[PDB]
């Protein structure tokens, strides 16, 4: 890409932000292509900012007694912050002194006022220079604040990731994905824009002091009667701001809880559809949203009064200040308007700048102190040797997962374990399910500090987890995992893993871009890729945690005797296996049972013993009625104001002194108080803010409902972080920023329209005088938005790489520390930050260019108007200036209205992106016998893609158990998924004589009982996981738990049937998750059931449970059992062998094994003698 134009630009061009001109010119005619996005400035790269803040934070920890993160920021961002502060203050001083010139010029129109007319010509030049100075002094400061804020946010986001990669093992159970995502999203765009307002904490007191002294000149001692009203208002306003944060802190927990469950269900949406749980998930989320929206409304009601305090202050501040002065001595309209022209600034300084500054300081310091807490949590210690005899030895090791139980010294996970392997002994770990084998490996890696005993080994280690983890990218990226690509070693590993036959089927033959979690791949393909990654890296110790889970006996034997016993014969390798043949070739065998070492020794001695605003308003029927209500009342107030002005001019000592020629001040006075006469009270504001929030409820409900029913092919294209972005950030915008910003835009629009209308009816030339300015505003806005809309979308979509990477890293954290590849993912995360920074910085600069031009055009028109006004005043009664200057006083408010319109349209991008999900396509006693017939079935995942199954035809009888076998990656799960119709299919499969299309899709799916390959467990109670619909009493739940053997594991935890699972059920072992899904299927009594790999890792002793419950509980229902272990084939009668995208049925097992010699020769002897008598 091109270098940033900021590097080499003119100083005059940099001041005016003219370097953003090319992209606006390019972005008006056609769409913005990738070749246009400029590179980030070198002083903005995440690496330099991370290095800087890390160094200061390291020094801060090493020096002070009490470290504070805010202190570390104060040394690397303060000087530029203050340097821009003095320029921002000088911009505000220029604004509070304007009435000394504008009011002195307006008074010159009257012939009776000789004094201020003699010098009016000099004041025109002075006022002209005053406007020009302010334009070059106020905007470049704000952009500097935005630039500093972007640097701070990037530099803090880096340290968040630097700490995340090093978090201790036991703190992960308390820090869920939703906590980080909420932490990032809340500050993702608020922190940068916040710094533009942070300076008014110390600017506003100076503005109040200066203005009060300047008003003291006019109203000698009565000005303080008007100030006391603002002081009471400020105290009341600060009280509401304090109250708002109470409602916002109570909400943080329940929104983080939602963001966890939302991500859990949607990354496993395949299983949710199979279970027909759409309604259950929607109700669960809506119960969480109810309390969240309740707190949002109670916050929004308070924030409305916090916002509207400015508009309902105009008439009162003016009235309460001039009344004690007018009562004692006569007041001239000349001083009434000049007092108004000071209050218009004093009100905004103390009601709209100061409280916003204080609130921003509240928020930013709260976020910094929360990240300071994050940076000081318990950290993974790595105190271990780096050189030794390479002899892995352990002795007297015990461990507890729960910190409190180990602090007291609740069965310990391990007790008194010891072993020793010198330089290549294959130590086969075995035992029953849940006895603890994964924990033994985590103790070795240092993921679980043993309270007692010692463990010694070499530094280099490799790890193949019992649960596969596939990072995004090609197969090659997963295998090498961030090192140099060696051709010879790469081919040898793939050949050893026998991935050649399976990778050859892919279109690109090596490079298929895998989604997060490897959903594109089969169960066994992910397992072998995880194995290949471990094999590729050279290490002293290899921890192979049961890679032979989803593989058939043929591939298991080949991969074991070609990759484990042949490729790495001279490397120590701990292997977790249950097959007896693997213990034969092991030099050491460690049998574990309930954490105790049952046996240790050699096997020999073992044997010896634009249509978006319209649709956003139409989505709710009450919103249009409230808007009409706000318009009807507006017309009444305009009509009342119009007749009041008309009846004062027709009328004729008195307290207020006016002359015939000075009467024109009445209209100038009105413009300064029109904001209060047209202000929306609590009878119009609260209904609008209330109704704008219920729209967000309906939009969220519709969006989640539409997503849950989308076809699977559309769901596989979208990334996990794109979904997480649109649920966290987008919905937060629709609740927090959209309602009140729309209210401000509508309020300002009403004020401008009413002020123009009533003035135009009375003096029908001010409307003509303002048309050339309004048209210029609308024309410039329509030109800028053609590029701002596209820039906003590019930045909005640029947030997804950050969330995908964070989810991927946190899910795979156990593999990262085993390999030691933290720096590789640190620089990869910095690429995502720089990618987001480029679009955000570019958008933020083009917006600043518009803000400068929208003010410059007003300045140009005003300077033009003052000279014609000054020059036209002849021998008294300067009518031309009376009409023109009034026309330009209203545009000082329309400029604010235009800026608010830009903010509304920028935020309306969120609405459109949520609507984009609603439009997604929708894929849309009888089962007495269970007899089904398949005719000419064809299956293919993507439309127009490769046909995984072609013209399949077979039939099964009622009450018949059918086996479904075949080599890994042949199509077994595809065939079982074709029954439920998750992927696009052709043909027909009738049950009991009714066709597919004769019955609705959801009624069809409900006939089946499914056990998916990827066990799904969401955060919640045990009884909620076993039946979300709550249609079973606890008596039946226990009666099933006893039959499936979940008794002992459930009662261990403190809350029996009440324990809240976390991290997708990390507390349970893998074998307990299989039993959990088994109980879930048993409870849902279905006349037909599809079992895809029930006994994934269950040892033969645990398999007795599987065969018992399938024999007893599933008495007469037809079973389609997909299994890999040969012992399971005894039960099923018919066998469906899948190969070459085709299916062929056999009635006897002896014919099946006679056909395939190589299949038969691999069978373990205990199962070979079982099948062959
Ligand atoms: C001079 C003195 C009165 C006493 O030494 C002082 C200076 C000072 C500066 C900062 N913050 C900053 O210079 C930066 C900043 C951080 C966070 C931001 C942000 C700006 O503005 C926001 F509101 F957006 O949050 C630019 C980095 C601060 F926080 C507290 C400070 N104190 C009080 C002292 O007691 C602190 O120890
Ligand atoms: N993170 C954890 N926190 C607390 N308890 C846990 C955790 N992981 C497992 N356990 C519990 O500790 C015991 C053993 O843990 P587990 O990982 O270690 O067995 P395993 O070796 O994976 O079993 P299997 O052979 O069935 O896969 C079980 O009772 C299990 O429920
Ligand atoms: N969503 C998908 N899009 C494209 N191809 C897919 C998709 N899901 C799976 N495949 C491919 O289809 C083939 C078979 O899928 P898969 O269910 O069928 O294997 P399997 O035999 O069920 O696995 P295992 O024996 O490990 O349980 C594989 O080549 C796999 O990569
Ligand atoms: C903190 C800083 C900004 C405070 C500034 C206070 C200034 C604006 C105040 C302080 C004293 C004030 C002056 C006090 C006395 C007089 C004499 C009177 O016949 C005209 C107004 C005039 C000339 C005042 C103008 C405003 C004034 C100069
Ligand atoms: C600058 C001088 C002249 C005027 C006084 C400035 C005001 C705005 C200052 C003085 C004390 C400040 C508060 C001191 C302590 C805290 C707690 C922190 O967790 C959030 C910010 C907060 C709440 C500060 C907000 C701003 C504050 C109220
Ligand atoms: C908070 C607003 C207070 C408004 C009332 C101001 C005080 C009363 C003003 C009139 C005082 C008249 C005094 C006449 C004295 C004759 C010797
Ligand atoms: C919104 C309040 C409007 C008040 C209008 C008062 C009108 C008074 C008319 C007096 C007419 C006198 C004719 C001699
Ligand atoms: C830097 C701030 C200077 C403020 C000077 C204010 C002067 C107000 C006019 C006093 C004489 C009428
Ligand atoms: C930056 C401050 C500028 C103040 C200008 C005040 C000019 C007052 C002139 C009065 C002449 C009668
Ligand atoms: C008698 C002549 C008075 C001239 C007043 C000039 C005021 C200049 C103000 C400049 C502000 C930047
Ligand atoms: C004088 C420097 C600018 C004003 C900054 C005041 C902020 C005080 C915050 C105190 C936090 C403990
Ligand atoms: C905070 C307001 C200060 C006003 C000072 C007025 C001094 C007049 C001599
Ligand atoms: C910008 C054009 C203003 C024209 C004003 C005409 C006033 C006639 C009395
Ligand atoms: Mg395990
Ligand atoms: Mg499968």
């Amino acid at each position: 890409m091109q270098r940033s134009p900021l590097e080499k630009a003119s100083v005059v061009s940099k001041l005016f932000f003219s370097w953003t001109r090319p992209i606006l010119r390019k972005g008006y005619r056609q769409r913005l292509e990738l070749s246009d996005i400029y590179q980030i400035p070198s002083v903005d790269s995440a690496d330099n900012l991370s290095e800087k803040l890390e160094r200061e934070w390291d020094r801060e920890l090493a020096s002070k007694k009490n470290p504070k993160l805010i202190n570390a920021l104060r040394r690397c961002f303060f000087w530029r912050f203050m340097f821009y502060g003095i320029f921002l203050y000088l911009g505000e001083v220029t604004k509070a002194v304007q009435p000394l010139l504008l009011g002195r010029i307006i008074a010159s129109y009257d012939p009776d006022n000789k004094e201020e007319r003699s010098i009016a010509i000099y004041l025109g030049i002075g006022l002209c220079l005053l406007f020009i100075v302010r334009t070059l002094l106020l905007h470049p400061a704000i952009f500097g604040l935005h630039h500093i804020g972007m640097q701070m946010r990037i530099a803090m986001f880096s340290l968040i990731y630097k700490k995340t990669l090093k978090l201790s093992s036991r703190v992960l159970d308390k820090i869920s994905i939703g906590q980080l995502v909420s932490l990032l999203s809340n500050n993702l765009n608020k922190f940068d824009e916040g710094l533009a307002l942070a300076h008014f904490v110390w600017i506003a007191p100076l503005q109040v002091a200066l203005l009060m002294g300047l008003i003291w000149e006019l109203l000698q001692a009565s000005a303080f009667c008007g100030l006391g009203f603002l002081i009471v208002l400020a105290l009341f306003q600060a009280g509401l701001g304090r109250m708002m944060m109470k409602y916002r802190d109570q909400r943080a927990g329940k929104i983080s809880e939602r963001l966890v469950i939302t991500s859990e269900m949607i990354e496993n949406i395949q299983s949710v559809k199979a279970y027909c749980w759409e309604e259950a998930m929607e109700k669960m989320i809506e119960n969480l949203r109810q309390t969240e929206l309740k707190l949002t409304r109670k916050a929004a009601y308070v924030r409305y009064f916090n916002s509207s305090a400015f508009f309902f202050s105009g008439f009162f501040v003016v009235f309460l200040s001039v009344l004690p002065y007018a009562l004692i001595k006569g007041i001239i309209l000349r001083k009434i308007f000049t007092t108004i022209s000071f209050c218009i600034v004093l009100r905004m300084a103390v009601t709209r700048q100061f409280p916003w500054a204080v609130q921003t300081w509240y928020d930013s310091l709260g976020a910094i102190n929360k990240i300071q807490d994050f940076l000081q949590k318990q950290e993974y210690k790595t105190l271990e040797y780096n050189l030794t005899t390479t002899e892995v030895v352990m002795e007297n090791v015990t461990a507890f997962w729960e910190e409190g139980f180990g602090e007291l010294f609740g069965t310990p996970v391990l007790k008194d374990i010891n072993f020793k392997i010198e330089r290549g002994q294959l130590l086969a770990v075995a035992g029953s399910t849940g006895a603890g084998k994964t924990s033994l490996l985590m103790v070795i890696m240092g993921e679980l500090e043993p309270s007692e005993g010692k463990i010694k080994h070499s530094g280099r280690i490799s790890f193949c987890s019992q649960f596969s983890w596939i990072m995004p990218g090609t197969i090659k990226e997963n295998i090498i995992f961030g090192v140099s690509y060696d051709e010879y070693r790469y081919r040898s590993v793939i050949k050893a893993c026998q991935l050649e036959e399976d990778i050859s089927k892919f279109a690109e033959k090596d490079n298929i871009v895998l989604g997060e979690g490897g959903i594109t791949l089969s169960g066994g393909q992910r397992a072998r890729i995880s194995l290949a990654r471990a094999v590729y890296k050279d290490a002293d110790l290899y921890l192979l945690d049961s890679p032979f889970g989803y593989l058939d006996v043929l591939t298991e034997k080949e991969i074991f005797e070609s990759c484990v016993c042949k490729l790495m014969a001279n490397k120590t390798r701990i292997l977790v296996t249950s097959k007896m043949e693997h213990l034969k070739k092991a030099d050491k065998i460690l049998i574990l049972h309930e954490g105790s070492s049952y046996f240790y020794g050699t096997f020999s001695e073992l044997q010896n013993l634009w249509n978006t605003y319209l649709r956003y308003i139409t989505v709710h029927k009450s919103l249009i009625f409230v808007l009409i209500w706000c318009l009807v009342i507006f017309l009444a107030e305009v009509a009342a104001s119009l007749v009041v002005l008309w009846l004062l001019g027709n009328t004729p000592s008195y307290a207020v002194i006016i002359t015939s020629t000075s009467s024109y001040y009445v209209f100038y006075i009105y413009v300064g108080v029109a904001d209060t006469l047209l202000a929306m009270g609590f009878f119009r504001g609260l209904p609008l803010v209330h109704t704008l929030i219920t729209v967000s409820k309906i939009l969220h409900h519709k969006m989640l409902h539409s997503v849950l029913q989308a076809p699977m092919s559309t769901l596989n294209t979208l990334k996990a972080g794109g979904i997480l972005n649109r649920f966290s950030k987008d919905i937060a915008i629709l609740d927090d920023l959209l309602p009140l910003t729309i209210f401000d835009f509508i309020q300002l629009l009403l004020i401008v329209i009413g002020a123009i209308a009533v003035v135009a009816v009375l003096q029908p030339y001010i409307f003509v005088a303002t048309v050339p300015v309004i048209v210029a505003f609308i024309m410039l806005r329509a030109y800028f938005l053609q590029t701002s809309q596209q820039l906003k979308q590019l930045e909005s979509e640029g947030r997804s790489p950050i969330f995908t990477h964070l989810v991927t890293s946190l899910k795979g954290l156990w593999t990262l520390r085993a390999f030691g590849r933290q720096p590789y993912f640190e620089t990869l995360f910095h690429k995502a930050l720089n990618l987001h920074t480029a679009n955000w910085f570019l958008y933020l600069s083009t917006l600043r260019w518009f803000q400068m031009r929208i003010e410059m055009i007003f300045v140009i028109f005003f300077i033009a108007v003052t000279f014609i006004s000054i020059l036209t005043t002849g021998e008294g009664e300067g009518r031309v200036g009376i009409i023109l200057t009034l026309a330009m006083n209203i545009m000082s408010t329309l400029q604010w209205a235009v800026n608010s319109s830009i903010d509304v349209d920028s935020l309306m991008r969120s609405v459109s992106r949520v609507f984009k999900f609603i439009d997604m396509p929708t894929e849309g006693i009888w089962p007495s016998g269970g007899q089904m017939t398949v005719k000419d079935l064809t299956a293919k995942y993507t439309e127009g893609g490769n046909a995984i199954l072609e013209n399949i035809s077979f039939s099964i009888s009622p009450g018949q158990r059918v086996g479904l076998l075949g080599r890994t990656g042949s199509g077994k799960s595809t065939l079982l998924s074709a029954f439920l119709r998750l992927l696009n299919t052709e043909g027909e499969i009738q049950i009991d004589g009714v066709s597919w299309d004769s019955i609705t899709l959801q009624q069809w799916r409900k006939a089946f009982g499914v056990i998916p390959q990827k066990v799904f467990i969401f955060s919640g109670t045990f009884r909620k996981n076993l039946d979300p619909y709550e249609q079973w009493s606890d008596q039946e739940i226990w009666k099933v738990a006893d039959e499936v053997g979940l008794r002992s594991v459930i009662e261990q935890f403190p809350g029996k049937l009440d324990f809240v699972l976390v991290d997708g059920g990390c507390v349970l072992s893998h074998g307990h998750k299989q039993l959990m899904c088994l109980a879930r299927s048993v409870l849902s009594k279905a006349k037909i059931l599809l079992l895809d790999q029930p006994s994934a890792h269950l040892d033969p002793v645990t398999y007795q449970i599987i065969r018992r419950t399938l024999k007893q509980a599933f008495a007469d229902c037809t079973v389609i059992l997909c299994e890999h272990r040969i012992e399971a084939m005894l039960e099923c009668q018919q066998f469906l062998v899948i190969e070459e995208n085709k299916v062929r049925q056999y009635d006897s097992i002896q014919k099946l094994l006679n056909e395939r010699s190589l299949f038969r020769q691999a069978i373990s002897p205990s199962d070979r003698v079982k099948l062959f008598p």
